[PDB]
């Protein structure tokens, strides 16, 4: 399925500024998200918490807000509860702990680019990415 550089432009900070991955990056990102981030977020969905998802309403409601690439990243380095106030290093994969995420150990920030991207594109691309998952 060809993806146009529309699709795979996404918020890079909050002022308005973009950013658009090749498909190299976008194949990365994709990758790394199957093999690291479904054993919690199969379909960028979370289920241990609600409205704490990777669709972009969640994102968006997180502090800072998530819904752009950078800080993506910078919660992939060092994750917070979604309020901001709880440090989860010890919690959440990241690239900081590559001792307790030895899964991690191998990617670099410019990987974490590529993930961040990917998860931020996937949304346009299903409308069942993201949601909390309820019993
Ligand atoms: C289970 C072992 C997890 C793995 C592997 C990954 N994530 Fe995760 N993530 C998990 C939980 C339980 C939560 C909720 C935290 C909370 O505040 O209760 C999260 C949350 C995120 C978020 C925040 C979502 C939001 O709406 O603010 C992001 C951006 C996120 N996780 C990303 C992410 C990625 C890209 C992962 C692969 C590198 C990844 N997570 C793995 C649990 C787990
Ligand atoms: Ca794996
Ligand atoms: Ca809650
Ligand atoms: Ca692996």
């Amino acid at each position: 399925v060809e993806l146009t550089e529309s699709t795979r432009t996404i918020p890079l900070d909050e002022a308005g500024g973009t950013t658009t991955l090749t498909a190299r990056q976008f194949t990365n990102g994709q990758k790394i998200f199957v093999d690291t981030c479904t054993q919690c977020h199969l379909q960028g969905k979370t289920k241990t918490n609600n409205n704490v998802s990777l669709g972009l309403a969640d994102l968006a409601g997180a502090e800072p807000r998530r819904d752009n690439v950078l800080a993506l990243v910078e919660f992939l380095k060092n994750p917070k509860s979604y309020d901001g106030e709880d440090d989860y290093s010890e919690l959440h994969p990241n690239i900081s702990r590559p001792d307790i995420y030895p899964e991690m150990r191998n990617y670099t920030e410019d990987d974490i680019f590529d993930v961040a991207g990917y998860t931020l594109i996937a949304p346009k691309l299903d409308e069942r990415w993201g949601g909390t998952i309820y019993f």
